[PDB]
């Protein structure tokens, strides 16, 4: 058809690139946001003819593969793939990029106000359980994120499928509850803006936050955290498959990738776009770390429908205690 329907995370594109795309292709873009991979998957699983593009994380791509929910990409319609950094390609969630193309990548970490907590060390997930942090923490509303930090706080993998370990992680996270002001998503950056003094959320949200408030700092705990990749896919709900390839190729153009990274604040996977960014952005090693610095991070795995649903049930219980 002549309409393209995009499903993406909240606060995760420069709207001016959608305008630019529409003007350049004559395609009309419809754009719906989601707040988690779990919400996105639920909707895509209902089927019908809905979305031409979705932007799932790593494990969700592998899960959507398992469910036969993705359309293989025509790489001949994607010549801008050559500009991507190969370190972000051919990763185990989507071998040979058969189904997906890198959008943004990042980490998970702690954003804290250095003036509020000058005596604290957020180098460990265990700093978050300090009883001086009563009602101080804004936690990302994400099951893999929060179960993962609970597991990591115990010294376990964020992909642990030992049920005894998962129950231990839920019990641990219960002990954090007095320190939790709210469990929220995109609101965090606004709630922390200097218009609670600790947040756990994604690197790009932290980049935006730190740029507006000098007193904030972002640290990735040294006892392990998450490294993630969000990639564009064409779900089987698609009607405008050609248009979808056009959008993907458009977003792989370096000037578009640079504009997007500059506006949104997340790290680009596009090796030519990095050059186009202002050096104050690209030189920031909290957001553009050296690959050695990432050697203690773990990428979420698709644990299967049953175990992923159990993570979701445990996270929901944590959410309900309070």
């Amino acid at each position: 058809s002549n309409t393209l329907t995009i499903y993406n995370w909240g606060d995760y594109i420069d709207p001016s690139l959608i305008t630019k795309f529409e003007k350049e292709t004559g395609i009309k873009v419809i754009y719906q946001t989601f707040d988690s991979n779990e919400a996105m998957m639920t909707k895509i699983e209902q089927g019908g003819t809905t979305f031409d593009i979705a932007v799932p994380s790593d494990y969700a791509i592998s899960k959507m593969k398992e469910e036969n929910l993705l359309i293989p990409l025509d790489h001949s319609k994607l010549p801008n793939e050559k500009y991507l950094d190969p370190r972000f390609m051919d990763l185990s969630f989507d071998d040979d990029n058969k189904y997906s193309m890198p959008y943004f990548w990042g980490t998970l970490g702690i954003i804290y106000n250095k003036e509020m907590f000058p005596d604290k060390n957020f180098d460990t997930w265990n700093a978050l359980f300090d009883p001086e942090l009563k009602n101080q923490i804004l936690l990302i509303d994400g099951a893999r994120e929060v179960m993962g930090l609970g597991l990591n706080s115990l010294g376990y993998s964020l992909n642990d499928t030992n049920k005894a370990h998962l129950q231990a992680a839920r019990d641990k996270l219960e002990t954090m509850t007095p320190n939790v002001k709210a469990i929220v998503g995109d609101e965090i950056k606004l709630l922390m803006a200097d218009n609670a003094g600790v947040a756990v959320t994604f690197s790009g949200e932290a980049a935006e936050m730190l740029s507006e408030n000098e007193d904030l700092e972002y640290v990735i705990p040294k006892d392990g955290s998450n490294l993630w990749f969000d990639n564009m896919v064409i779900p089987k709900t698609a009607k405008n498959v050609d248009g979808a390839h056009k959008f993907i190729n458009f977003m792989l153009k370096p000037e578009n990738a640079a504009i997007n990274a500059e506006y949104v604040g997340y790290a680009t996977p596009n090796a030519k776009a990095v050059e186009l960014l202002p050096k104050e952005i690209s030189s920031d090693e909290r957001f553009y770390p050296d690959m050695d610095e990432l050697n203690n991070l773990e990428v979420y795995d698709n644990l299967g429908k049953r175990m992923l649903s159990y993570y979701n049930e445990l996270f929901l219980e944590f959410k309900m205690y309070r």
